[PDB]
Order: C-alpha cells, then sequence, then structure tokens
C-alpha cells in the first residue's frame, strides 16, 4: 500500500520524468495491462523479478548515458529500485522466487574444488539427484 | 504417473553410472541431505531449477568431455533430463520458476524495436512501472 520504499521512488521519480517524457514521441504504451495481467497470476514473481531486472541492468543504465545530467537521479532510483527488491524478496508473499539456495552454491563451490573429480563425483552422484527430483514431486503433491 | 519418466532416466543413467564410480577416487558427498532439504522448503522450485541447470551447463558437458568414449550415452542422459525439465515446468506445482512471463518478452521486445525511443518509453512509464508493484504487493496482500 502506502509504502516508503514506493514513495521514495515517485519523489525520486519526478526530479527526472519531465526529462523522458518530452523526449517520450510515440503513442504506443510500453508496459500494457497484459504485463499487469502476467503479475496478477501464477507467474507473477517470475515476471515481476525480470522487469525489475530489465529496469536496473538496461532501462536505467541506459537512461543514465542518454544525459549526464541526470545521471546522479538515475542512480538514486538504481539505489531506491534495488532496495525495493532485496526487501521484496524477504517477503515469501511478493518475490520469494529471486531466493537463490545456498545448499546449491555449496555443491558448485566444492565441485569446483574438486575439479576433475567433481565431475566424476557429480555424475557418480547422480542417482542421488534423480532421488532428489523424485522426492521434491512427492514432496509437491500432499 | 511420472515414475516411468524418472524409470528412464534412471536407466539411462544405470549404463554410464560405474564409468564414473570407478574414477571418483574421493570419501565425502556432494550431494547431501541439505539440499533436498532446500528441495523441500519455500525455494524448493529454485534449487531444484539450479540443480538441473548444473547439471546440463556444467556438469554433463565436462563429463561428455571427460568421456567422449560414452559421449552419446552422455547426449541420451542430458537429453532425457532436458525432457524431464519440460515435462516439469508444464505442471504448476513443479517447477513453475521456470516459465517466463509472456508480456514481459513482449515488452522487451517493444524496448529493443524501439531503440533509443525505447529507453526513453520505458523511463517516462517507469510511474507506470511503479503502480504495477504497488497493484502487485495488494494483491499479494
Amino acid at each position: 500500500g502506502q509504502s516508503h520504499m514506493l514513495l521514495e521512488l515517485r519523489t525520486a521519480f519526478s526530479q527526472v520524468k519531465t526529462f523522458f517524457q518530452t523526449k517520450d514521441q510515440l503513442d504506443n504504451i510500453l508496459l500494457t495491462d497484459s504485463l499487469m495481467q502476467d503479475f496478477k497470476g501464477y507467474l507473477g514473481c517470475q515476471a515481476l523479478s525480470e522487469m525489475i531486472q530489465f529496469y536496473l541492468v538496461e532501462v536505467m543504465p541506459q537512461a543514465e548515458k542518454h544525459g549526464p545530467e541526470i545521471k546522479e537521479h538515475l542512480n538514486s532510483l538504481g539505489e531506491k529500485l534495488k532496495t525495493l527488491r532485496m526487501r521484496l524478496r524477504r517477503c515469501h508473499r511478493f518475490l520469494p522466487c529471486e531466493n537463490k539456495s545456498k545448499a546449491v552454491e555449496q555443491v558448485k563451490s566444492d565441485f569446483n574444488k574438486l575439479q576433475d573429480q567433481g565431475v566424476y563425483k557429480a555424475m557418480n552422484e547422480f542417482d542421488i539427484f534423480i532421488n532428489y527430483i523424485e522426492a521434491y514431486m512427492m514432496i509437491k503433491m500432499k
């Protein structure tokens, strides 16, 4: 609802709005209600996560360079959006899909340290993996 | 009734297991209960996704490189794992997290088709984006 972060994002954006609005010449809307539809549905988390990423990694760093006079405002918007994202991440109702598994990262790092042996081990343990996939499926049906 | 697709994967794997088993000299275990724990919690879709990816992208290509003499058997195993992935992705309680928003794909596609106008339009509509975030949050409650 009336979130501080949203108000922070809106306030910061209002400092650069005119600059982009005056340059936005085409009649079509980019962000359509179909986007809003996907946010509503069962892949809402993925949709929103991807849109946040798109603004943070594509739109804003490109916008930054379409003018230095707004660079500091776009950095600040970027920080605030990143902060929003990290916050949504930590609420299971919002962006739980962005959280990565530490057990997987531990697997990757052990594998890396083992080198050729990690290849032989990971493959040898592929039966373990299949068993876990099966368990995952079982647990998802309760 | 997916235990036939698992049966397949297990059968494909059983024929190459020993090639790696005899070369796996170290004592410890890579895939441990902590992983299965993660598969069982709120981030389980993500953990399973990343594991299937890890095997497809990191482990199996190296196994192919190390075991060219069974490379066909490994390709077979990889395609069965890929097939399984795709099936899980179609079932909303399995790998829903690998599905992409079509609406987002269209946004990215329009954005690229617009070039510099895309940057201007996307930034101009950042207010809309903030509204969409706000609706999303409300909806999720």
